[PDB]
């Protein structure tokens, strides 16, 4: 079942690995999808009515446009990129999938996190360019990698981070 955050801004449905967020800017409605493989989304507005929205809400069953991205048929001016594989580093632990983009003012970034005895575990990866790498243990939100990543702040190395994983179980 999808988890559903509402705002006037909009809508967000959220799984552990997927998220469909709908926002309502002043020339109309945009989307964004993501599932662990795929995320699309356009920076053009999308023919979703509030309608479906709250159809959505209150049955689970996507728009139209949703079941069309999901089944392979993507409308127009849609970024479609395929996304790196689940962190390694995370991988046994089951972690969440998120993704940021410009939206919220980030490049397509992908993050895998966890929450391991109160602290956050989280990898964040540039999608274009997944050598691009914030490996993230602290209080903080999972948005932190992302946002360290985006700022160019150091992050942890591969050895501290795993040390931390290790440290978790």
């Amino acid at each position: 079942m999808y988890s559903v955050k509402k705002s006037k801004s909009g809508y967000i449905f959220d799984k552990p690995r997927e998220r469909i967020a709908f926002m309502f800017l002043k020339d109309g409605t945009y989307f964004m999808y993501h599932d662990g493989r795929i995320l699309c989304y356009s920076l053009k507005p999308v023919d979703v009515s509030r309608e479906e929205l709250e159809e959505f809400e209150r049955t689970g069953e996507p728009p139209e446009l949703i079941k069309r991205v999901k089944a392979g048929k993507y409308p127009e001016n849609c970024v479609v990129k395929e996304l790196p594989p689940i962190d390694k580093g995370l991988a046994q632990l089951n972690p969440n999938r998120k993704c940021v983009i410009i939206f919220t003012g980030f490049q397509d970034t992908v993050i895998d996190y966890v929450e391991c005895n109160g602290e956050t575990l989280a990898v964040a990866r540039l999608i274009d360019e997944p050598g691009k790498v914030c490996r993230f243990a602290g209080k903080g939100n999972y948005k932190v990698a992302a946002v360290k990543l985006k700022r160019n702040e150091p992050c942890l190395t591969r050895e501290e981070f795993l040390k931390k994983v290790e440290e978790c179980r």
